[PDB]
């Protein structure tokens, strides 16, 4: 499930910081809540934003009966090799380390409108260190029984580009909360010895959390 | 808005407690929200509800573009008797004391679909108290001009049954938060001594409704 | 899944002991484990049972691939009534309390095979109190809507003579710890001026047992 | 006796962990007792693995009625000769010491479906000391009656691939247990002067008896 707000403003065209004038709502929870991340929502929301665009929470709510949890490896298959390329000197996670092989089992059930629920496991391994920016990077894993999934992919795609969407956004946020998880506890605490431009110095601990490691693979296009 | 949770369950006479187990959610949560009394739901909520009761998100929340702001004096014209004798032998407010007066004007914003909205005021007296058990009594304030509500009656009773109670319900509570914040500033302690509760907190727990034909309910 | 281990010795009338002795087993483990009562069990009993008794696992382990399970309200409606009197003279539960309400509902979902499950809620009240010992009592609830119950029975009475027994133990033992742990709390421990008992260890001991068409053992 | 779980699963194709999600066992002991080494199951793990696989205890417990028992010397003919090559510079069992022999017999009361018991004498010895990894080492021994044992052989291969393997492994524990006994009483405690890559320090006592000793003859070959 998914609130619309985002479709429901670009459809009409307007901004968040007009609708929260027009309806008296805070411009940081309305515009958190119009990206479909926010997992909370008032009823006197739900009321204003409905009244104030003149339409049901059917607009509002875009609702796909097929759920999909998702549960991870207590205990993954990871091997990280510490190479002491000066992070502290260059705040880059391949400076800190790298990751030799992550791969772990995703537990995918894919409950439809009947209590049938159906299981996917994914073996997904680490496959590259993607550098995003000079200053961050993220992880890039992928499946590597995608082709056995392939019942998976069908029943994703099967959904709403919007739904679609959300799910890859708590695939990936579930995906890199685990591996930085895994990595903070595996790399010891690695201080930048320098600010960076300003910024306050900023420890591995937060770049590695702040990474944002995106799976990749068919099963999950968009 | 309005869950309909309370309603399907009523439909399908599936009990709380079934759905909670059912739905891995905690019953309490649920409960508090089946008549939709939280202001807040949780998107995994509504779509656990939504997959298990095999509804659109339609059947759960029930909304009339419609909308009521109500907004109270800041001054309202009250007086105040205080008999201070009674409320120890039993722990009734009216034996402590009484509002001799409390008129004021609420208004009451009827907002159409259409962006323009209508204002009505409606003059609310101090009619009686309501002796709803012998130890709490909610006050009944009557409005005077339901000539200038008679649109709002319509606009109340155009709304859903459950609609309207919740509106009744909102109103109640607000008024009963402006009458008591008025009163317990004016009232002293008196203690039951049955125990001893201090008749603040007794002013505290006694609310008021507004009985009129434009809110029977 | 019940141990037939206690079932094939009452065909082959062989003693516990003699069975103990022959495949170097303790005989209070074996004892224990031939009512199926110990919820582990070793692989190499099992083997050296089988072995012994020239069976495979198959007449040792009976499973019926339904599955029960029963989860009971977090809060249920019990008031309570305390004499106080009698338990000191006679050590009888009934004399010291008695529970004059302990209505609740307990979800039970029957799992079929296939992997859908089917979800009935029964609502036990108390009914009366069985004296199984001028000393011990335990409580009786009965099923208000047996109707809804109706295919429980069905599936209950599906089940083998040996299983709907334990089905039985299990409900027993566990609605019998709900209602302590329930009462144990509002109850005070009476020691007997004349051999001295705790009613506290007596509301421990008190078991209660579900009297219903749907469970008739 | 063993569970199939493993055999199980495996024509299933679904993973331990998948399993343990369905049924609300813990991964750790689930996982174990996937294995036939788990020497203890509970009734309530039975009835959920049963359910979950829709299957009577049959294909849950294989089941053979031969049992077999073995014995060991109380006291074997075993010399170790010490051999001081810096096992703590190099945490090696052949630089800590060497065996010399190590014969004994091994007394097997193999049990038939009737009472009738046959024993087999294994005069079991010491071949050589095998290097599985340049960390650890496999110690091999070798049974000398082995020909005589060929009826013991038989009734060996007569039993399922599984249950054969299910004996391999206690065969090949309880031998670890013993040869890893006798050593650490008859070797002083050599502690490693380094801690090997981090890992920390271990004692000879630790490698030997984390040394599983293998019987290899054609009497067990899988």
């Amino acid at each position: 499930i998914r609130n619309r707000l985002s479709e429901l403003l670009s459809e009409r065209g307007l901004k968040i910081s007009r609708v929260a004038k027009d309806v008296k709502i805070a411009r940081s929870s309305l515009t958190s809540m119009a990206q479909n991340d926010s997992e909370m929502i008032r009823y006197d929301a739900i009321d204003k934003l409905c009244s104030y665009l003149h339409i049901s929470p059917s607009e509002f709510f875009e609702h796909n009966p097929i759920n999909f949890d998702f549960t991870f490896d207590e205990e993954p298959n990871y091997k990280i090799n510490d190479v002491f390329e000066g992070f502290e000197v260059t705040a880059n996670i391949t400076h800190a380390f790298s990751i030799e092989n992550f791969d772990f089992e995703i537990l995918v059930d894919v409950e439809l409108d009947n209590r049938q629920k159906l299981n996917f496991d994914l073996d997904v391994s680490y496959k590259e260190t993607e550098k995003i920016t000079n200053s961050q990077h993220r992880f890039i894993f992928t499946i590597k029984n995608e082709d056995e999934n392939i019942g998976l992919k069908k029943y994703v795609d099967s959904l709403s580009a919007g739904l679609k969407n959300l799910l890859f956004k708590k695939i990936n946020q579930k995906l890199s909360g685990y591996v930085s998880e895994i990595i903070v506890k595996n790399i010891d605490d690695i201080e930048e010895l320098f600010p960076n431009k300003g910024e306050k110095s900023t420890t591995l601990h937060k770049e590695i959390l702040q990474t944002d490691s995106r799976l990749s693979s068919d099963i999950f296009k968009e």
